């Protein structure tokens, strides 16, 4: 029966390797989700810097107009 | 009978493998999707770094007009 | 019978070996996405320092201007 035994052995080994593959996959999916979550945080930070910049540019616009006033008076 | 049961097991294994192969195919797509989103970011940063350059130069010039005014009054 | 079974087993083993290699690649691709993602909070922090510097420069400029207007 050693031919059949060898077969049943190889089968067990295959089932065992599958189990481990299914588990590596479940990990991989969480890693991807971990990377997905970080990626999503970025835009809000960029957006916030962008509002800050617009507000600086506004304040500089006004400053330039105050200076223009002062020049014309002196 | 011993053989029949080996044959069913082989059938199930091939089936589990078929599913695995579809899950991997899907995982790749999602890793390529994350490369796509990650990759927009650098250009965004550069656009900001350019506005900051503009701004630092406006300020320098402002500081210099102010210095000239202070000498005139 | 046995010869068919043996041949299918060999196919399955080489399918599994291929899957294990694809998994190994995928893990490297994920780790490299990770790295790129982690370089971002640094870039954002440096910008934020520049912005702080600029807002402090503006505050001071507004002060200079307010004092000029008092004199004239
Ligand atoms: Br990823």
């Amino acid at each position: 029966g050693s031919g059949m035994k060898q077969i049943e052995m190889k089968i067990e080994e295959i089932l065992s390797k599958i189990y481990h593959i299914e588990n590596e996959i479940a990990r991989i999916k969480k890693l991807i989700e971990a990377n997905d979550r970080e990626i999503n945080l970025v835009p809000a930070s960029i957006k916030q810097i962008e509002w800050k910049i617009e507000e600086i540019l506004s304040k500089i616009y006004h400053i330039e107009n105050e200076i223009a006033r002062i020049k014309k008076l002196i």
